[PDB]
């Protein structure tokens, strides 16, 4: 029994964002708009919580959002832009990771989620909820 128990999926939050590619100006947008029920990693039963936001396998434009102090449940409402051309998009994947901001530790991942580039439909703005999952 407390096998499978052990293989299930942990209750680490969840990230909602949205996705659009805009074949005007051949740039992928990333809409990074808030998480909910994250665990709390410190003392004060909180975290500190922040998104990095990249493209494997380059990944050049590391982006992170603004660090969302004392929140299991922040609003970012925030918006990266990737100027790549639609033809090289396929092979890459986009990851996001949500972490707890520490100023004096290393900053602790909470979760994180990858999305295949392949496997999302453009010409569609897409958006959904994502459970986070251990990394």
């Amino acid at each position: 029994g407390g096998g499978i128990l052990d293989s299930m999926v942990e209750k680490l939050g969840k990230l909602q964002y949205s996705l659009d590619y805009d074949f005007q100006n051949n740039q992928l947008l990333v809409g990074i708009i808030q998480a909910a029920e994250l665990p709390a990693l410190d003392m004060g039963g909180t975290s500190d919580p922040y998104v990095k936001v990249f493209l494997l396998p380059d990944k050049k434009k590391k982006f992170e959002t603004k660090v969302h102090r004392k929140t299991l449940n922040p609003v970012f409402n925030e918006q990266f832009t990737f100027k790549v051309p639609y033809s090289e998009l396929g092979g890459k994947t986009l990851v996001m990771a949500v972490y707890d901001f520490d100023r004096f530790s290393k900053h602790d991942i909470i979760g994180e989620f990858k999305v295949p580039m392949n496997t999302v439909d453009f010409g569609h703005v897409t958006e959904e909820w994502r459970d986070l999952q251990s990394a």
